[PDB]
């Protein structure tokens, strides 16, 4: 294999991390090869559940506890810490709030959460690497509480960065609020990457494809997909009751993304540096509301 930038992976991973029984878990937790019966016998279908109450109440408070656990993790950024040692205290908290990491075995993905440093556009394995300064890393937070699962994420400073970490951060976020913005009833899924592209491209940074937001609730991907990216063909049309994310990753080179032959982290095939922030959203009559919104703040890690 040969890498596309300076980051290797850091092994051996510490042995996987335990869940106490106690912690109910999604299908796929168990399953030998991770895969998750309730999705694939969805997979392929268009159809976008609309949410009871009862699933409006669910999605509202394990999209709050996800919240709350990435707050913990963003805590924790600074020089010298390993993404490890943030998936452990991640794991903790998880467990702490009587949820199950979603992460841990989806595909038998072996960590808690997804660290994405600099050319790694997402899915990074948390490993024994310790954070640089000028690093940018994200870290991506699902949680799964009686029976559904809530989804956010935020890329953070690592120390000083330099200007154009800066500006892909504040971007990437940009392009996130304005395509959250344009979000309510009647509105096209396909319509978010147009607004998504227009402002990133502004600002020289391109956008990936290959990797799209998606409709979560009881499964942890399913319909709509959500691109992030201009002119794109997604499949339906914004309704009340409707859950999704919006996830865009934005790059400072080209958009083209590779896997490492760990079969999970996506890296920039040039090697150049990627930045994505994320919300779970539920469609109302005005407008949506941000399931995983900043509580104690109106504004992201990064803009401390
Ligand atoms: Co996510
Ligand atoms: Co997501
Ligand atoms: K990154």
């Amino acid at each position: 294999y040969r890498y596309t930038g300076k980051l290797r992976p850091h092994y051996p991973l510490m042995p996987t991390r335990p869940v106490p029984s106690y912690i109910q878990r999604p299908d796929y937790a168990d399953h030998p090869l991770g895969m998750s019966e309730s999705e694939q016998a969805l997979k392929g279908t268009s159809q976008i559940k609309l949410l009871s109450s009862e699933d409006i109440e669910g999605m509202r408070l394990v999209c709050r506890l996800a919240r709350e656990v990435l707050d913990v993790a963003a805590g924790m950024i600074k020089p010298g810490v390993t993404t490890e040692e943030i998936d452990h205290a991640v794991h903790l908290a998880c467990i702490a709030r009587n949820c199950y990491p979603s992460p841990l075995n989806y595909y038998n993905f072996p960590k808690s959460c997804c660290t994405s440093v600099n050319e790694v556009i997402c899915h990074g394995i948390p490993d024994r690497r310790p954070l640089q300064e000028g690093d940018i890393v994200n870290v991506d937070i699902t949680l799964y509480r009686n029976g559904y699962h809530g989804d956010l994420n935020e890329t953070f400073f690592v120390g000083e960065v330099d200007d154009g970490a800066r500006k892909l951060v504040q971007t990437t976020y940009e392009c996130l609020m304005q395509a959250i913005d344009a979000v309510k009833p009647g509105v096209r899924y396909r319509e978010l990457g147009n607004i998504i592209q227009k402002h990133a491209q502004a600002n020289g940074f391109s956008v990936v494809r290959s990797y799209c937001g998606h409709g979560i609730h009881k499964l942890m991907h399913t319909a709509p997909n959500v691109p992030h990216y201009a002119k794109n063909k997604a499949v339906g049309v914004m309704k009340s009751g409707h859950v999704f994310t919006i996830e865009p990753m934005i790059c400072e080179g080209g958009w083209q993304d590779e896997t490492w032959p760990d079969g999970w982290t996506a890296v920039t095939r040039d090697g150049k540096r990627s930045a994505q922030f994320e919300h779970t959203l539920l469609v109302t009559d005005t407008g949506c509301e941000i399931l995983t919104r900043r509580l104690d703040s109106a504004r992201p890690h990064f803009m401390s």
